[PDB]
């Protein structure tokens, strides 16, 4: 009954917008198939539409803000686009319609609106950009009555393996069409809807927007070549309309012109399906999408107080379908550097100057294809997969949808090699390439990341313990589901915490070091002399000069993490062998966490590392890092440890600001230095993780209870506050927030771990 499940899981999330890197386009879960991509831009001269054409999502002064005003990846969402170039307010409906046997059928509305700015009569050029990849598939334009292009719909009709038959339409729409009195349009016709049918090589489709130019600029030419000159030129929108020549082929361009206020619909009907999706259906389901919406955020995201106000609830719609709104599909091959190069095992004093030699023989090579289901930090800037933050964002989208969740985490794991690596950074294909700068593709198999995905495997037990609504959450309310997934899951979970003691051990045994255990410590690889990239911490001050001897708090907690979750899994599968060995584990890292991180004289956690004269040192910078085994749940309700964490946690002149937690106290030295990422900014993922820690405490019996309970109540505020007062002014998330001003900084549409938000105005963890 699993595999029944599994099935309708499938069925179920095959279609979706699953391109966040572009503004709007659709492709379904499988690698080589149909996609889909829009574009726009005004035309005001006979050089500017390549100036002004939007395709890919940016941030900068030209675009007020963009997102998912309501999203479920099931159903379907609208999408607002404030374009202030372009001088364009633009709605994007998409919705989904169940039905045959191919992941059934959708529809969009595109609806663009001239904000007050612009000329009322300004010309602006839309594009329907499709492509598919396959070697046994056809797609073809059936051809216009009329001359020289389309009065009414295009409507190509396709089919493949994978998809069927199936036939998508562009309509006609509602809008001015401008019309030439150029001489011109003898030959070019007067103005309306063209289409062009082009073939290119697979690999290339996705490269829409060079592939568009090309064509126009092969319209130009003809132009220049037939006499049109600057003696009497044709109108610059007449000048970038594509010649009618539609046919089959591989990418179809849809092109139509409108003057003012425009819309049009595309409409993907599933032969396989019932009869063909229509324009009313479109309206009908779009405003059923939106009334299921409604009601399920406000059983899944019922906000406590004293942000129940309807205020906040817009705030935390934005914040959530920003974030669900983000899940893309992912296909093609990574770059790994797959030498394992004995540099790369850092056993050395100076490691770093090795590893960049090893580094520059660029063994690297393309691997795969991979394919990757997951949400992402950033449209603009981040749209892939990483996985620290995965975890953080499927902790929202868990409490939506369990199932789908669970999906996320099976995608990821299914790219773990059989050492048990998983590469912290996920670019599959040219496309997702293309956005990411050559330094930074390379994936490194000794690199780690924290194992935040154990978090959401945490809350899903829990749940366990204790028809698209049906399917939501199946896989906790048939126990027998649950229980398959986590058996199949498991040794994959296994084989990854055996991986973290193979590959970031740290050594205890080589130097003059007591403590309770011989086995428990650890070292994230991969640190430069200003960084550690891997924990996630880019520029958290770490012992200098970084050291094989070094040893991380952070990552011994994670360990923790990992292993609290496997004896809790274990239990649940009967693996007794196994619990006894989780067991004496954690026994283990209780013990070294104090032996060998403890500062009594600091009142905290610390990096440790190895002296001048090879001997045992604390290296100590009050911050996120030094809270960590609080951060990760390992200390008992009573412990004094936890009394003087609390203590640093609430003082004002190290970590407490009015907007959250500072990542570095305001004592340490290295406060707002150097590029300032990690040294003072307050970052929502960790202050989540205190706010979760705090309320853990606030409901116990126990010493620190209502210590708890007043910084859980200040901290929950003030971290709320802070990310909605700036949605309120900017529109945006923002990915961190400036500890003196409350202002937010670096990055722009973080959805991203910023939209935890809406779970820590939820409440009641
Ligand atoms: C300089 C630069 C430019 C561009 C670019 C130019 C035009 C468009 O894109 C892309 C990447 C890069 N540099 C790498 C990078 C920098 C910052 C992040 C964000 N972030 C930092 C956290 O510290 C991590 O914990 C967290 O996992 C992680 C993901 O959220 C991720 C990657």
């Amino acid at each position: 009954l699993h595999s029944e499940i599994g099935r309708l899981n499938n069925q179920s999330l095959l279609w979706g917008p699953y391109r966040p890197n572009i503004y709007f386009g659709t492709r379904p879960r499988i690698g080589k198939s149909l996609m889909t991509g829009l574009m726009w831009g005004k035309i005001e001269s006979y050089t500017d539409f390549q100036h002004t054409v939007r395709y890919t999502c940016e941030q900068n002064e030209g675009m007020k803000g963009y997102g998912w005003d309501e999203y479920d990846p099931r159903r379907g969402g609208i999408q607002s686009i404030h374009d202030i170039q372009n001088g364009l307010d633009i709605t994007t409906s998409f919705v989904k319609i169940p039905g045959g046997a191919h992941g059934g059928s959708w529809a969009a509305r595109i609806k663009g609106t001239l904000n007050d700015d612009a000329p009322k009569d300004q010309k602006t050029i839309v594009v329907f950009y499709v492509s598919q990849e396959g070697e046994n598939s056809e797609l073809e334009a059936v051809p216009s009555e009329n001359e020289f292009g389309y009065e009414g719909d295009v409507i190509l009709k396709g089919r493949s393996e994978a998809l069927g038959n199936y036939k998508l339409v562009v309509t006609k729409g509602k809008g001015v069409i401008p019309q030439s009195d150029h001489d011109l349009s003898r030959l070019r016709g007067p103005g309306q809807t063209v289409v062009q049918s082009l073939t290119y090589p697979d690999e290339v489709l996705w490269q829409a927007k060079p592939i568009l130019f090309q064509q126009l600029k092969a319209g130009i030419d003809w132009l220049v070549e037939n006499k049109y000159d600057v003696a009497d030129p044709p109108p610059p929108w007449q000048v970038y309309l594509l010649a009618n020549k539609p046919g089959s082929g591989n990418v179809h361009i849809v092109q139509k012109v409108f003057e003012g206020d425009f819309e049009f619909d595309i409409l993907f009907s599933s032969e396989s399906a019932g009869k063909e999706v229509t324009s009313k259906d479109l309206e009908r389901e779009v405003k059923q999408a939106t009334e299921v919406f409604g009601e399920r955020f406000a059983r899944v995201f019922d906000l406590k107080a004293p942000f129940q106000g309807d205020n906040y609830k817009k705030f935390g719609k934005s914040m959530f379908s920003n974030l669900i709104g983000g899940i893309g599909y992912f296909y093609g091959h990574s770059l790994v550097d797959r030498s394992y190069a004995p540099e790369y095992d850092e056993e050395n004093e100076g490691f770093w100057e090795d590893a960049a030699e090893a580094r520059a023989r660029h063994q690297e090579a393309l691997e795969g294809p991979y394919e990757l289901f997951t949400s992402i930090p950033s449209r603009p800037f981040f749209p892939r997969g990483f996985l620290w933050d995965e975890g953080f964002h499927l902790l929202p989208i868990a409490d939506w949808d369990i199932d789908l969740a669970l999906e996320i985490i099976k995608s990821w794991y299914n790219l773990m090699d059989e050492d048990g690596w998983i590469a912290r950074e996920q670019i599959l294909g040219a496309e997702a390439r293309s956005k990411v700068p050559k330094e930074f593709q390379t994936q490194y198999p000794h690199y780690a990341n924290p194992p935040t995905l154990f978090l959401v495997l945490d809350n899903f037990v829990e749940r366990l313990r204790k028809l698209d609504e049906t399917l939501s959450t199946a896989s906790v309310d048939n126990p027998e589901v649950g229980l398959e997934y986590l058996r199949r899951l498991y040794p994959l979970l296994r084989r990854q915490f055996d991986w973290f003691r193979k590959t970031q051990a740290g050594d205890i045994k080589s130097y003059d070091r007591e403590a309770y255990s011989t086995k428990e410590a650890y070292r994230w690889r991969g640190r430069t002399v200003s960084h550690c990239l891997t924990s996630g911490l880019d520029d958290y001050p770490r012992p200098q000069p970084p050291h094989p001897g070094e040893l991380h708090v952070d990552l011994m907690s994670w360990v923790g993490v990992m292993v609290k979750s496997l004896i809790s899994i274990g239990s649940l599968l009967g693996a007794t062998e196994d619990v006894e060995f989780y067991t004496k584990v954690l026994d283990a890292i209780e013990h070294n966490l104090d032996d060998l991180h403890w500062s009594e004289k600091e009142g905290c956690y610390c990096d440790a590392t190895i002296d001048e004269f090879e001997e045992h040192k604390l290296v100590c910078h009050k911050g996120y890092i030094s809270l960590f085994p609080f951060l990760t749940g390992l200390l008992k309700p009573d412990s004094p440890k936890l009394g003087k964490l609390l203590a640093l946690i609430g003082d004002e002149s190290e970590l407490w600001s009015p907007y959250g937690l500072r990542s570095l106290s305001k004592k340490d030295e290295f406060y707002g230095t150097a590029e300032n990422y990690w040294r003072s900014p307050v970052w929502i993922n960790i202050n989540y993780l205190a706010i979760v820690q705090l309320y853990n405490i606030a409901t116990q019996d126990g010493p620190y209870k209502e210590t708890a309970r007043d910084l859980y109540t200040r901290l929950r505020k003030n971290i709320v506050e802070t990310v909605y007062r700036n949605w309120e002014e900017t529109g945006f998330a923002w990915e961190q927030y400036n500890p003196e001003t409350g202002k937010g900084q670096r990055t722009q549409h973080f959805t991203g771990w910023t939209s935890l938000v809406v779970k820590i105005m939820s409440g009641h963890h």
